[PDB]
DNA sequence: TTCAACTGCTTTCGCATCCCAACTACTTTTCCTCACACTTGTACTCCA
């Protein structure tokens, strides 16, 4: 249930948004040329929007210039399954080369239907596998104010190799 | 018959642009673990 402190990289986790940030790419020129007529792949991704590093989401004053009219010509379905061709076309290529459930997540994501499996239950790596144990026991005692408990596993959860700032400095 | 620059000399011992590095990323090195489509009979009756 709660976030784990762990540096954790799989291969199919680094194809999937790899074949994910990849598309993107493509449908975002794509959508400007149609704008037009009326190579990391990620790195590349990131230069359009500002981090913003201070909070989570970048909030914004509201009664200010930041304002715009409404744009008033809407999308529909003709024009969406056409702007979105030409960049299903060449993704079909690398689709093939990437492992199969990959290529059903693609399949999946781009209809709707975000990803049910979390990335952190099937990593099985056996000290993962504890880490994810304490951290969920770690929040579940300071949850029912048990003190003395929730310290020895906190103790016990820095002590274990690969764990983060996350846990270290937020229930001091 | 004079003005104005070129001129060597003050002491006496001893003191005294190129490279490197940081951290976080992404990647390669391979080796190990199984599935996915194909096929002949046999089984349960099928129509003669």
């Amino acid at each position: 249930m709660f976030e784990v402190p762990i540096t954790l990289t799989n291969r199919k986790f680094a194809q999937r948004r790899k074949l994910k940030y990849q598309y993107i790419n493509y449908i975002s020129r794509r959508f400007d040329r149609i704008s037009k007529k009326s190579s990391d792949e990620e790195r590349k991704f990131w230069k359009k929007y500002e981090k913003p590093e201070k909070s989570f989401e970048i909030w914004r004053t509201v009664s200010s210039q930041n304002k715009q009219p409404i744009n008033k010509q809407k999308m529909t379905y003709h024009n969406f399954k056409k702007i979105e061709k030409i960049p299903l076309r060449k993704m079909e290529i690398p689709l093939l080369h990437c492992t199969k459930e990959n290529k059903l997540y693609f399949q999946s994501i781009s209809r709707g239907l975000e990803p049910l499996k979390t990335s952190t239950s099937e990593v099985r790596n056996y000290r993962t596998r504890h880490i994810v144990t304490l951290t969920d026991l770690l929040h579940l005692n300071v949850s029912r104010h048990n003190w003395s408990l929730a310290y020895k596993i906190f103790a016990t959860l820095i002590r274990i190799p690969g764990v983060q700032i996350k846990s270290l400095w937020g229930i001091g």
